[PDB]
């Protein structure tokens, strides 16, 4: 429960000490893909790909249940009531349950239309509906992982999260071959290997673990808000792609290359965000607002610094790096122009994003959603359209327009995160 350093400590040591394990954890996630495509090396069952979005749906939902958990529990632990804490574990678990059920039943009955609105059947569909159904079979397990994630994240115990990450990655590494060789299962077998690995995680979490519509409303609101933020971001990508492709198909190919790196650069900011959730939650609940504001700014310091270094390397790397990924030159050239133009807006994502965490931690999710909309919708769209169609810049206007929003939400976060009567009264009301 304790997490030494939380209340009286240095915030930099505290933030990093929680943020590194979580980052090792996020690193293990990759080995799934790597080991998988490694053993899949030993166009019919390729329709596994067609169902890959539904997984990304589920994880997001799972993520909601995590933050809702993490946010609530960490404040209850800060108020030293492990009373609301156990209550919270029970409610969160029940939410996880109802989500699992409504999702699997609705998913089942609407199966065929959903599957239609994804990929075409001229070859692959039976495969598609088969794997769709397996995907459905993983759902309560995923929700459970979420629950646990936010459980240990809430109480600040992140070594448990990392250690479970490692155990999972290992298990998958080992079972992949056994499934393909001992059991002759194939692609199906690498999926199953991956799922058993996740269940190994849930196992480890539970074993470790051994040793009132107001609260439903609170948990629901934070969780749903989290989900709605995921959904907003998804939309942001969608709009962007729309503009890019309708202008230049190469620009699309370019983005298709840069994306995995652009995300990777972000991820350390993500782990910082996860640590900041716990810290702000637990100090908030302890009634010290001044430290929560400091925690936010300490985080923005770390996150900005790191992401900035990485974006700069991405810039210096890109002209040499991208020409090796494709033989179409305006595709690699687009990729390079994109990176040159947009890369430095990246550290500035920390200001807005991290602020969306603060408001989640203190259970005021409206301003989280607001900041996300600021970043991805309200400014970018009219400005992109102004630069890229109206003024006659084309892909370049998209590059600039898109990042304008990032800066505006950065400014809004700067103005919001500070001692105010409203914030201080929020915390009184809370405690
Ligand atoms: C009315 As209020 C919760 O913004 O102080
Ligand atoms: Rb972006």
């Amino acid at each position: 429960f304790t997490v030494a350093g939380m209340f009286d400590g240095s915030l930099y040591k505290l933030l990093l000490r929680m943020a590194l394990p979580m980052f090792v954890g996020m690193l293990t996630q990759v080995t799934y893909a790597i080991a998988d495509i490694f053993w899949l090396s030993h166009g019919i069952i390729a329709g596994v790909g067609l169902v890959f979005p539904v997984g990304m749906g589920l994880f997001a939902i799972a993520n909601g249940i995590q933050i809702g958990m993490g946010s609530l529990l960490s404040r209850a632990i800060g108020m030293q009531r492990l009373d609301r804490a156990q209550r919270i574990l029970s409610v969160g678990i029940i939410i996880a349950l109802f989500f699992a059920i409504v999702i699997t039943v609705l998913g089942y009955v609407y199966a065929q239309p959903l599957l239609r609105s994804l990929g075409a059947t001229k070859s692959i569909i039976g495969y598609a509906t088969e794997f769709y159904y397996y995907s459905l079979l993983t759902v309560f397990s995923i929700m459970l992982i979420g629950v646990m994630m936010g459980l240990f994240q809430g109480a600040g115990k992140i070594m448990v999260i990392m250690k479970a990450s490692l155990l999972g990655a290992l298990v998958n590494i080992m079972l992949d071959p056994i499934m393909i060789f001992v059991f002759d299962f194939g692609v199906k077998g690498v999926a199953l290997a991956s799922f058993l690995a996740q269940l190994s995680m849930v196992a480890y979490f539970i074993y470790t673990l051994m040793g009132s519509w107001k609260i439903y409303r609170e948990f629901l609101s934070v969780g749903m808000a989290q989900m709605l933020m995921q959904l907003i971001i998804a939309v942001g990508i969608v709009i962007y792609n729309f503009f890019i492709v309708r202008l230049d198909v190469n620009a699309m190919a370019a983005f298709t290359l840069t994306g995995r790196i652009d995300y990777f650069i972000i991820t350390p900011m993500l782990a910082i965000a996860t640590a900041l959730l716990t810290v702000v939650g637990q100090n908030w609940g302890h009634g010290n607002v001044t430290r929560t504001l400091n925690a936010y700014w300490a985080a923005v310091a770390l996150a900005f610094s790191i992401v900035l270094v990485l974006a700069v390397m991405h810039i210096v790397l890109a002209p040499w790096m991208y020409p090796l990924f494709t033989r179409v030159v305006a595709v690699s050239d687009y990729a390079v122009l994109q990176t040159r133009i947009m890369a430095l807006a990246l550290p500035f994502v920390a200001i807005s994003l991290l602020a969306s965490e603060y408001y989640q931690a203190i259970g005021k999710p409206w301003y989280s959603v607001l900041l996300t909309l600021m970043r991805h919708v309200f400014i970018s769209v009219p400005v992109v359209y102004l630069l890229a169609i109206v003024l006659e810049m084309r892909i370049t206007g998209v590059y600039f327009g898109a990042m304008s929003g990032t800066f505006v939400a950065a400014l809004l976060a700067w103005r919001l995160l500070r001692l105010s009567p409203r914030l201080l009264r929020w915390n009184q009301e809370a405690v």
